[PDB]
């Protein structure tokens, strides 16, 4: 129903980069869309084909991690943890695995595109 969906985590698509960011919807506003609140503070309209209801995302995802500087890289989700309700994810890079804030794992388009079969609305 129109509520379901409210206040889920999802991974959903930027239009402007064709990268998939986590973000919670807010609102289902028809015409095949919901509105998102993105974790970095943008609310939007976005279609449900764009959206992976997907959380935490799942152990043996390939995902874009994100470090300090311009440093970003494609590893694997072998891990998750919670310290004080907000999530970390556990990234394998060339058998080395380092711990990521939320909002330092993204989806590249194919990355995102891979789940979209299992996860997507
Ligand atoms: C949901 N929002 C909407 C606005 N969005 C953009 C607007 C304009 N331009 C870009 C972009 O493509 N550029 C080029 C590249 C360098 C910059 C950039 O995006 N840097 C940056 C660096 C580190 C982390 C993040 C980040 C991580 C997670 C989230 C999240 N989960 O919400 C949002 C942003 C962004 C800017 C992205 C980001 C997604």
């Amino acid at each position: 129903g129109g509520n379901s969906f409210v206040g889920l985590r999802v991974v959903a698509k930027w239009s402007s980069n064709g990268y998939f960011y986590s973000g919670k919807i807010t609102r289902d506003v028809g015409a095949g869309k919901y509105k998102l609140l993105f974790d970095d503070g943008y609310e939007c309209d976005v279609l449900g084909k764009d959206i992976l209801l997907c959380d935490p995302i799942p152990l043996d995802t390939e995902v874009t991690a994100l470090s300090e500087d311009e440093y970003f890289s494609a590893g694997v989700v072998k891990g998750h943890r919670k310290e004080s309700g907000e999530l970390y994810y556990s990234i394998e890079k060339e058998g080395q695995r380092k711990w990521y804030k939320r909002m330092a794992v993204i989806l590249s388009l194919e990355q995102g595109n891979r789940l979209r079969e299992q996860y997507g609305l």
